[PDB]
């Protein structure tokens, strides 16, 4: 909520590179293309939908 | 109501852009969307399928 | 679609023609029956028995018939 | 610059962003929402609903925030 | 490739010249070019706004 | 192309006159300073780049 749209707000607005890591142990890369109150979209090669209740992590490269 | 999800995932029905929907538990189904709700995904291959959000890790369009 | 309207209907189509189905848990067990009766949480399957099964623990539901 | 290197980057930019739009057109309407998709030829602008907008009908886009 | 336009509008970007640009209906705007590309200029005055090429028919400087 | 350009190119090497109307109906009048694919820059009290786009006819004055 008050940490979490802020945060991705300003990774995507920065484009900053992210690692999402997923509770199954998946390492995905991207840019946070855009997100919601359940999925964030991640751009690399492919677009993708990731739903937060799969991702354990977000670490931001740099 | 903020809607990401739902306008990316219309779309994919409306254009019958196959889908790889991917598990939590490793699992790869593909196929079209057909249609879904707030909880829920038809998946369309050789049969018509009913997945549950919830057990999904991430949806990749074969074209965005 | 909005809210349950798809996975409602969809369902309870399946509960009123008495499809068998097979019911695929998160943890890969395949579960087989007709489906009895459901709720917001849970699905009453039955084939020997009747057993009730959390939606939450269930990751694809396959009818046998269209 | 050369090519679509401002055009391109500056409404994926708006478009990421969720950042409301006026789209000027030619004949002096002006439409508003916020860029959903956009190609080439064409820009998709979602209000109340979704409309797809030539860019040959389009004179200026003026984003409401920076 | 022959450029006359990318010099000249390269020349008002850099040297931040203030210029009117006339659109075929009429309308005349004025700000500096903040950059340009094959379609589109970028002009800035109070704010930064887009301009298609297409729809312009005239750019005047306010000094060569 | 084989008739625009050196067409151009000679009232501009001669320095003629010209009008140049527009798809809107101002009309423009100066000496063809230069011009290339897609623009002619105008010279009278001012330097003007026109749009070929914009314009109808190009008028020399002899």
């Amino acid at each position: 909520q008050s940490l979490q749209d802020p945060w991705l707000n300003a990774l995507r607005r920065e484009r900053v590179p992210v690692s999402i890591y997923l509770v199954n142990g998946i390492k995905l890369q991207g840019q946070i293309e855009s997100f919601d109150q359940f999925v964030i979209l991640l751009k690399n090669t492919v677009s993708q939908m990731v739903y937060k209740h799969a991702i354990s992590t977000v670490v931001p490269s740099r």
